């Protein structure tokens, strides 16, 4: 950490011109649109507009699911009317006893909807494998991601869990674009994304907002109390989804790294390069000019995160976060927090990184936990306290 470079962050509360942002009105009307546009063009890419009509079908509604704890729904959301188009299966669990429409936490899932809980009545999903092949999952994989979703805790807290498998939006390997939604929006004869067009992180975020499109039509769901959670690369998606979509009352970005919550200036552009090399589909084409600081970024993570203000933001890390940079994720959150004060909200409340298992902050929160890159019970215990603070 004595070997981390020094840097001066671009100022989140100054306009590009240099003029200061003096109040919430000026953020809303001037600076936030400026920051959103920067990220749209230089990082995530421009996405299509919200579809006027959502084409979807409620395939399945089962009460008493999960040993009676939950009403389960499975909702198919079509990204095109054409058959064998890309489509999305949304898994919803609502508390069996729900007396009114329930708050819902929406998540992007690394696995199929059968991995989210131990639920025999959920069809085995097709998944994309280590070899970039798509094939039906084995039954042994049911519930493999359950510890990452803690559905029983969520329902116990009085909330619902909605999940989508991200690779139905776009499969996560270089070349999987043809199998996803991005091609559906090309222009007459276009065959490749323009350099400022969305990449995969943005497509995943875009699909989360179509999930939100359904949840607002569901009459068992409190459309005014939905949040969004993403782990790792899907925490990047969740940051941009929340930026794009004011219906998410909060987002949770679990260990989201570079192009997510982590300050990029804590190295010399080598992470940016490794991401753009290994995962050329994640960000847009313009983003590759920031490789190894060939160009200086007129932005850094605190600005992307401030796109949530005044809504809730939870950033979290793990001691061994992979090679990810927990301090850089804390600093992203901490440097975003002043925007919340413009709105009369409290942010992180400190500029010093807390100790393990010591969460900080109010409308912007942070914790770091011991363990490896994952989502654990401990994370969820805090997320649900956060959700209550946001929702009461």
């Amino acid at each position: 950490e004595a070997k981390v470079p020094a840097y001066t962050l671009p100022a989140v509360l100054a306009l590009k011109s240099g003029q200061p942002v003096t109040d919430a009105k000026s953020w809303t009307t001037k600076r936030r649109p400026e920051i959103l546009a920067i990220y749209e063009a230089e990082v995530y890419g421009k996405s299509p507009a919200r579809p006027p009509k959502l084409n979807y079908e409620v395939k399945s509604v089962e009460k008493q699911a999960l040993g009676g704890k939950a009403t389960r729904k499975i909702v198919t959301i079509f990204f095109s009317d054409k058959p064998d188009a890309p489509k999305m299966d949304l898994l919803l669990y609502l508390p069996a006893a729900a007396a009114k429409p329930a708050p819902v936490i929406l998540g992007l899932s690394f696995g199929g909807i059968h991995t989210v809980a131990n639920d025999p009545g959920v069809p085995l999903a097709e998944q994309w494998t280590r070899d970039n092949r798509k094939q039906p999952s084995a039954e042994k994989s049911r519930g493999g991601e359950a510890s990452r979703w803690q559905v029983e805790k969520i329902l116990a807290a009085g909330y619902g869990l909605a999940t989508v498998y991200y690779e139905q939006i776009e499969p996560d390997f270089a070349g999987g674009m043809k199998y996803g939604i991005r091609p559906l929006f090309f222009k007459p004869g276009q065959t490749e994304p323009e350099p400022g067009d969305w990449g995969a992180v943005a497509a995943w975020a875009w699909g989360a907002s179509r999930a939100m499109d359904y949840l607002e039509k569901d009459k068992d769901v409190d459309a005014r109390r939905v949040g969004l959670i993403g782990h790792s690369r899907l925490g990047k998606a969740a940051i941009w989804a929340g930026a794009q979509d004011a219906r998410f009352t909060f987002i949770i970005s679990n260990e989201s790294g570079e192009g997510g919550a982590a300050i990029s200036r804590r190295d010399y552009g080598e992470r940016t390069t490794a991401l753009n090399t290994r995962f050329p589909h994640w960000f847009d084409g313009n983003y590759k000019k920031y490789n190894d600081r060939e160009n200086e970024m007129p932005f850094d993570s605190h600005m992307a995160l401030a796109l949530m203000a005044p809504r809730g933001l939870y950033v979290a890390s793990a001691e061994g976060d992979q090679w990810s940079d927990p301090k850089g994720e804390f600093l992203g959150a901490a440097n975003a927090s002043p925007v919340w004060e413009l709105f009369g909200k409290k942010g992180i409340g400190t500029m010093t990184m807390p100790d393990l298992h010591e969460p900080v902050g109010d409308s912007v929160r942070y914790h770091i936990r011991a363990g490896k890159h994952d989502v654990t019970e401990y994370d969820w215990e805090q997320y649900l306290k956060f959700a209550k603070a946001q929702w009461g």
